[PDB]
């Protein structure tokens, strides 16, 4: 179930483009994180995707979500089964 | 189905804390633990399953508007907020 | 409207973290905390349910000092990180006595 090139880019575009308008730009300034819920300094947050660009996953309010680095780095490498253990750890 | 992790998530920490802060995650704005619903980013439907990271607080217009308007008139209320 | 980038290095936050952590280790700290007023609500605690809050906050350029470091509840050392100016204003604003 993997995209295109010229799609997984075709999003990362209205990703900077949403990450660049009211509703994120408020988002990073409260500086909650989606995941763990602790507040940190607007730049240490990331854009987040739920299902990722490369399976379909769109650039949207319903899908990205702002994330530390600390969390949103254990959901890339950490499996699946992990990623429970770590959010339920907190 | 999973309703059952469903109004679990409600009665967690994570949760309360989440829904006293009051941030609605479309709109961006507060509200009161009356006017936030529990809303999953990724559909049940579609086999969305209810843990921390696919389910947020969503003011009742947000989710409403999500739960109702069509394709192309969901993304028109958030263009003008 | 002109504006310009300002930098705050990870060497600059840590020597501020490090002054902070001796700053509260002060007399002087005790000593303000024992009062135990809240520097944002104004409302009265315990020395325990107090925290070290810079005003001018260390990854904005803000240093530990007397002047930039204040005591402050849990609920308003929090509130003012994630509520936005204005909604802080009327959080402030819409405390009574
Ligand atoms: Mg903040
Ligand atoms: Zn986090
Ligand atoms: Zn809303
Ligand atoms: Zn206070």
């Amino acid at each position: 179930v993997e995209v295109s090139e010229q799609e997984v880019k075709r999003e990362k575009e209205k990703a900077r483009e949403l990450r660049r308008s009211q509703w994120w730009k408020n988002r990073i300034a409260r500086g909650i994180c989606h995941y763990c819920g602790e507040i940190f300094p607007p730049e240490e947050l990331t854009m987040d995707h739920l299902v990722p660009v490369v399976r379909g996953g769109k650039s949207t309010r319903g899908n990205v979500v702002p994330a530390c680095k600390e969390c949103n780095n254990r959901k890339k490498y950490l499996l699946p089964v992990e990623w429970e253990e770590y959010l339920d750890s907190l």
